[PDB]
């Protein structure tokens, strides 16, 4: 509905599910600091260093790997997951999140990873601050 105020992630992870060669450390660096400056404009401010960054594969890495996030980092707000197309990843994400650990996520296709706009920045961030406000 209306867009809330008074959001600030300090503490979030990248868990990027599309493969590495598809979706390198610079286009992960390059999504987030774009991110990081439209998050800080709309007055949503996503830090611009996150917790953890981590390459994964298949829906059997979620769990353990939102156990370990869970496990391992206090005060984690935002899970931002990364998928290379159509993939049963996204569905083990909600369940884990959303129906077991109790672990907002985000999820992003890889190729608004790889080449960002301005408007799937923003579609990026009005879903964070549905989820998170
Ligand atoms: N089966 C699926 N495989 C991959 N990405 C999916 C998917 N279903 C959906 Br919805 N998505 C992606 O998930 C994004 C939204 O994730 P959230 O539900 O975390 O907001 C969409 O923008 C879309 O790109």
């Amino acid at each position: 509905k209306q867009f809330h105020t008074g959001i600030e992630i300090k503490v979030w992870a990248i868990a990027c599910f599309a493969p590495q060669r598809q979706c390198t450390e610079v286009h992960l660096k390059s999504f987030t600091e774009q991110l990081r400056k439209i998050s800080r404009d709309a007055g949503m401010p996503i830090q611009g260093q996150p917790c953890f960054c981590k390459y994964a594969q298949g829906a059997d890495s979620v769990e353990p790997m939102f156990r370990h996030l869970k496990n391992t980092y206090a005060g984690l707000q935002l899970v931002v997951v990364i998928l290379p197309g159509k993939t049963p990843v996204y569905a083990e994400v909600k369940r884990v999140g959303d129906t077991v650990l109790g672990m907002a996520t985000q999820c992003v296709q890889m190729k608004n990873v790889q080449r960002t706009t301005p408007q799937t920045l923003s579609n990026l961030c009005l879903k964070i601050n549905v989820k998170l406000g």
